[PDB]
């Protein structure tokens, strides 16, 4: 199918997305950059979608965090989310797609801006949200691995899938964990969808990059990087640590698993056969610049190995 400006897509219904794409690349993502708003928009897909529990309710990836922002953005686990929800609201008001559709679309478009990144499958047609998420559905960085895996499993995700999803922290910062240093990234290449995150979370902690007593925070190996206590445990806990380590310098696996599991999350509370596949509207991501490596001054003796069965992979380091 050919749309009114000459761009082509497999399903004609997908044509309405092209102007939205143009609008968000320029005005949400600063000219199709992999920056702050991509990071925030990706976080948003998860905070929207994970509001889904057979026992307590929530319609999953349904736009509820926008439609019902007054309730949802005041949940403690949604700290700092109101800023991206306010940025996105006017695009949803202006255009003719549902909030739920817009959140997943914006997420997928954003990630496609990041070198190393993937084109997350995208379906159009979600209806407007009909309920707010309950509170206590979003994992918090001071939660146990047991608690996190139980929460995620309740939403339909296995332990390994939680690891695959946390590839997102390769392009992510925190603002509210340590509010004296807002925007401090979880790995050293927040602009690059790579395995640096999995390497640096495995390094021995050295310092607190800001203040020293924040809930949900662990020592970082690097100034200007922040480590969540949750990432610290997941990297090291026997349930997840071998999966964790397997992502390292395994870019094809990161890409393949993140895209698959992101498509699964984006579809939570939704029916794929009721939606139209518009995946081909998402841009082609650039290729990885870099192989992932140890930061300068580090060696392999800096790695806390936690996988019993497999020795951490050899790695290059800067001089
Ligand atoms: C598995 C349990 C998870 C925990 C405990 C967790 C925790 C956190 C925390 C505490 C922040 C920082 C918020 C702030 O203070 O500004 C954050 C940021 C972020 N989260 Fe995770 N998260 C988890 C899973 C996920 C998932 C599955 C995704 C997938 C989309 C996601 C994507 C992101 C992104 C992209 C950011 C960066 C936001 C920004 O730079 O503004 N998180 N996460
Ligand atoms: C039960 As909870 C996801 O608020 O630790
Ligand atoms: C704030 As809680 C006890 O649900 O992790
Ligand atoms: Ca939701
Ligand atoms: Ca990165
Ligand atoms: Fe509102
Ligand atoms: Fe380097
Ligand atoms: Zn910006
Ligand atoms: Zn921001
Ligand atoms: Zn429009
Ligand atoms: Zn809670
Ligand atoms: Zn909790
Ligand atoms: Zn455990």
């Amino acid at each position: 199918a050919t749309c009114d400006d000459g761009r082509t897509t497999a399903n004609a219904a997908c044509c309405i997305l092209f102007p939205i794409l143009d609008d968000i690349q320029e005005n949400l993502f600063d000219g199709a950059q992999c920056g702050e708003e991509v990071h925030e928009s990706l976080r948003l897909t998860f905070h929207d979608a994970i509001g889904f529990s057979p026992t307590l309710g929530g319609g999953g990836a349904d736009g509820s965090i926008i439609a019902f922002d007054t309730i949802e953005t005041n949940f403690p686990a949604n700290a700092g989310i109101d800023e991206i929800v306010s940025a996105q609201k006017p695009f949803v008001a202006k255009h003719n797609i549902s909030a739920g559709d817009f959140i997943q679309f914006a997420g997928a478009v954003g990630v496609s801006n990041c070198p190393g990144g993937v084109r997350i499958p995208f379906f159009l047609g979600r209806p407007d949200a009909v309920a707010a998420s309950p509170d206590h559905l979003v994992p918090e960085p001071f939660d146990s691995v047991d608690s996190i895996l139980a929460r995620m499993g309740d939403a339909g995700f296995s332990p390994v899938e939680v690891v695959w999803l946390l590839a997102s922290h390769s392009i992510a910062a925190a603002a509210k964990v340590d509010p004296s240093i807002p925007g401090t990234p979880f790995d050293s290449t927040p602009g690059v969808f790579d395995s640096q995150f999995f390497i640096e979370t495995q390094l021995k902690g050295r310092l607190f990059p800001g203040t020293a007593d924040n809930k949900g925070e662990a020592q970082s190996p690097l100034q200007g990087e922040i480590r969540l206590q949750s990432d610290h445990l997941l990297a090291r806990d026997p349930q997840t640590a071998c999966e964790w380590q397997s992502m390292v310098n395994n870019q094809p696996k990161i890409q393949n698993r993140f895209a698959a599991t992101m498509s699964k999350m984006a579809l939570l509370g939704q029916d794929k056969t009721k939606l139209i596949d518009c995946s081909d509207v998402i841009p082609t991501p650039p290729a990885l610049v870099g192989a992932a490596h140890l930061p300068a001054g580090f060696s392999l003796s800096d790695v806390e190995q936690a996988c019993a069965a497999t020795p951490f992979p050899a790695l290059t380091a800067d001089p």
